[PDB]
């Protein structure tokens, strides 16, 4: 398992514009297009992102290119953030994937506010971190995905993903 496989499981792959769990226009492997309720605005964002007139549909290659960019952006967001970088650098490789997954889903500023969990992770208090992480809108709104990511932080293994 690696971060691409993990997020491909969590986000799926859809080649036509769809609405994500929050009702926002998205495409590909969880590439958010816009939070605007306008499908036309989403199509404009899509065309800008891909560099051609897509009329709301892309190829698998194009989806994977956006996904490479989005993973890259999540990692860079972590490395540029003074609250996230030290915790990330303290983690092992599997747990770094759980970190990237959260930043991919919620964005860097969002995650950077998880202050108590960040501290417990930096301290390697894994069961405590897991308990704290579940006390969140995130866990309540996407509990199956949150449980996988939390298990990944708790154990430092891919046990929650290997069956998938
Ligand atoms: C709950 C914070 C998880 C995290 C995210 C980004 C970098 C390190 C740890």
């Amino acid at each position: 398992m690696n971060i691409f496989e993990m997020l491909r499981i969590d986000e799926g792959l859809r080649l036509k514009i769809y609405k994500d769990t929050e009702g926002y226009y998205t495409i590909g492997i969880g590439h958010l297009l816009t939070k605007s309720p306008s499908l036309n605005a989403a199509k404009s964002e899509l065309d800008k992102a891909i560099g051609r007139n897509c009329n709301g549909v892309i190829t698998k290659d194009e989806a994977e290119k956006l996904f490479n960019q989005d993973v890259d952006a999540a990692v860079r967001g972590i490395l540029r953030n003074a609250k996230l970088k030290p915790v990330y650098d303290s983690l092992d490789a599997v747990r770094r994937c759980a970190a990237i997954n959260m930043v991919f889903q919620m964005g860097e500023t969002g995650v950077a506010g998880f202050t108590n969990s960040l501290r417990m992770l930096q301290q390697k208090r894994w069961d405590e971190a897991a308990v704290n992480l579940a006390k969140s809108r995130w866990y309540n709104q996407t509990p199956n995905r949150a449980k996988r990511v939390i298990t990944t932080f708790r154990t430092g293994t891919w046990d929650a993903y290997k069956n998938l």
